[PDB]
């Protein structure tokens, strides 16, 4: 129905806004674009599902997210990829992991405060009906 398509449009608006706010945060610069093959050639061999905030924006616009839970799976993937690829004790790896955790925690915190649970449940129920 048109009411359902309006629901998903509002969802995309909400997701674009959250993603923007993450993408403009200086801490999260490393997560705004794909890892560059030239600089890190073993990346695509170790990490089987690369993800980044630019790809998330593209996915929003392609209607790939019909719930906030589906969006959060890709925010979680950005974070888990960073933890997996950079697991060592040195300061460069520890910094990226701290930033990855902050990206995840920040996204969840924005969503906890600004997503209406009945809106999410509506999206879930429409998604399940398809």
């Amino acid at each position: 129905s048109m009411q359902e398509e309006d629901t998903f449009r509002e969802l995309r608006i909400f997701l674009r806004n959250v993603t923007h706010r993450l993408a403009i945060d200086k801490r999260f610069r490393v997560f705004t674009k794909p890892v560059d093959p030239d600089e890190v050639p073993d990346y695509v061999t170790v990490i089987k599902q690369p993800m980044d905030l630019s790809s998330v924006i593209s996915k929003i616009d392609l209607h790939k997210y019909l719930t906030v839970k589906d969006y959060l799976r890709d925010i979680d993937l950005i974070c888990s990829n960073a933890l997996e690829y950079n697991p060592d004790r040195d300061p460069g790896d520890r910094l990226i992991r701290h930033r990855a955790c902050a990206l995840r925690d920040t996204a969840y915190a924005i969503i906890k405060e600004e997503l209406d649970e009945d809106f999410e449940q509506l999206c879930e129920e429409i998604q399940e009906s398809r």
